[PDB]
């Protein structure tokens, strides 16, 4: 087969560029981004994506800038990255090679949606539980993802590892500065976003996350609608019509414009009847109006619907041993440190 | 079959009470309003849609108001509304009785995207036009439809009369007062919308009417994406990057933040070879970053696109007439009287 060789920098450590020998190209996703592709690293043989981003000169690339900060279990590695041609003349086309993760929750979902069946709660716990990890480990750096939603989360069927991954949005919220509200995917929306905040925080990839969580119960989106006015009325009918202060913890300049009456649909009758009621607590604390209000990433981990991960017998269906689920580190514990005595049960790491 | 027999109020003129009894009830529509049945009145045998939302206790319907304002040959009539007690226990319903139309643009539009084939031009040249004229009189009056998409556009196949429906969203715009910018469906979302402007103007329909026009041309929509972003990197691959000022006249707010530096992308490119130049050169009149440059609907009514309409000649493949289209009105024409001149060709004069 053809082999591609570059000079390509190691994603972390010391600016120290080396030779990387790739083959077996394939296209494995497109976008407005630009493309993605599946390389076999021709040392190793091992499996890698390249995300290849159309980069101007005149600034610095910011997905690259925080992949470059980023080492954690549950979030697609940035192993080298180099400049090349593509499609143009004087474009330069900037190329993330990036750990390679198989399969997606979107695509999974979909299976058991369309095989009228929902997933087994171990995949619910071992998935969101994951998504929480990498969304702690993010949040401690100041960095938002911005895009969370079941297409942006990789699985490894074998081993029930999910990776976090498209950098493309994720972007360092600081206090006092503005940001585009235009960002986040449909269905997948925090109502701030909807009504236009631009003073939002790292909560809205927190409520992403319990969108995510409620429709791997459901079997379908909880929020669906193609526009903002649909996607609220959605909202509405399960969370009931918001407060004038749950308006003005979202945004400020909205609370004039009203509502239909809507009283609030109890959690329990949301879901199917054997829905375990800790899953229901868990979507009740992440889906709050009030940004505030929502669970962090770290305290969503230390919630009682991941008990059965913390048990010493819990095993895969498949028969294997869960993945890495208590390596945790002191940035990762940070907003919270006495938390580790919930997330490091007794049995692990010794 | 069951007969229903109401006590209705007619849609126009005096509030003077009409029995009205119909039968073969069927559900055509359902969705976050609420839901939209198709009855047969019992003497006529003539079809109607009956448009069943709940109540609002405190305020009088925003929908209910503008519909009886209105009387338009492409724009669905009231004829008749009632109140009911209908599912929920104890709560009123309005009922809105409307002209039935059985198509929809989105279905006509689908059907040939299926069979890879295009829509005949000629159909592009009636619909759209007919479209044109309903937003030139809504407009008249102040009033934003706010949720233009094929969905809402619909069709008698025989007659190629096109009918707008679905005021739910309509609004009138008042010069100093905010609108919600969470309003209109995805993909045909003026960029103002996307960056969140609540001062925006009835000139978000004529994006949306582009964005129909464009679609039907192409086959596909134009500016597809599931968030704010990814539309706007598709606005931009054909628009090009918006100036400063060009951004300042959407929404003043987002004129530091930037995106990727894109040169426009020539009209002629983004079609098929055999597309009509007068086509192209009506999208990139409506398709214009600044609210204040897009044609008005009366303007687009008078484009050189629909010089074939006005031909003494002209008939639908299917051998008949084409449906009513020079019968303006001095509402209708207010905006720009003189159009008339090109509006109203010199065989309808005779
Ligand atoms: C079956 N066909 C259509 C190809 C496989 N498609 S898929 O949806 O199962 C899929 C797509 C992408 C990835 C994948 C793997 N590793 C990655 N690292 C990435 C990645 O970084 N994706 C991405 C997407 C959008 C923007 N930026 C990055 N994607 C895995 C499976
Ligand atoms: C799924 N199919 C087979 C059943 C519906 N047929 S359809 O989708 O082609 C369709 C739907 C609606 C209408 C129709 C007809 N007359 C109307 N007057 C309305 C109407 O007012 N619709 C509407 C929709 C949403 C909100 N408000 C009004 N709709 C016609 C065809």
């Amino acid at each position: 087969s053809k082999v591609t060789t570059v000079v390509a920098t190691p994603g972390q450590g010391p600016d120290r560029p080396q030779e990387v020998s790739y083959t077996d190209t394939k296209v494995i996703g497109n976008g407005s981004f630009g493309v993605v592709y599946q390389a076999k690293l021709c040392d190793s043989g091992e499996l890698v994506a390249i995300k290849k981003v159309l980069q101007d000169k005149r600034f610095k690339n910011r997905e690259l800038q925080i992949m470059r900060k980023l080492d954690h279990c549950n979030i697609v590695r940035l192993r080298y990255f180099f400049y090349s041609s593509g499609e143009k003349k004087d474009e330069v086309y900037l190329n993330l090679v990036l750990d390679y993760v198989p399969e997606t929750v979107y695509r999974v979902a979909r299976h058991y949606s369309r095989a009228k069946q929902t997933l087994p709660v171990i995949y619910v716990k071992l998935y969101m539980y994951q998504l929480f990890r990498s969304l702690a480990y993010i949040h401690s750096f100041g960095i938002c993802h911005r895009d969370i939603k079941p297409q942006n989360l990789l699985l490894d069927p074998d081993t029930a590892v999910l990776k976090l991954c498209d950098f493309g949005s994720a972007k360092q919220l600081v206090r006092g500065e503005p940001n585009v509200s235009y960002i986040c995917s449909r269905y997948y929306r925090a109502p701030e976003l909807i009504f236009g905040a631009t003073d939002y925080t790292s909560s809205i990839d927190v409520w992403s996350a319990g969108c995510v969580l409620a429709e791997l119960l459901l079997g379908q989106p909880i929020f669906p609608g193609d526009s903002g006015v649909d996607q609220l009325v959605e909202i509405i009918k399960v969370l009931g019509t918001p407060t004038r202060e749950q308006i003005r913890e979202m945004n400020p300049n909205y609370t004039e414009f009203k509502f239909p009456q809507i009283k609030a649909h109890p959690w329990t009758k949301v879901f199917r009847p054997r829905t375990p009621p800790e899953a229901i607590a868990l979507c009740s604390r992440l889906l709050e109006y009030t940004p505030t209000a929502r669970l962090t990433p770290l305290e969503a981990c230390a919630h009682s619907f991941f008990d059965e991960l913390r048990d010493p017998n819990v095993k895969l269906p498949n028969g294997r041993d869960t993945p890495a689920l208590f390596n945790f580190t002191t940035q990762e514990l940070s907003s919270n440190p006495p938390l580790a005595t919930i997330l490091i049960p007794p049995h692990a790491r010794i």
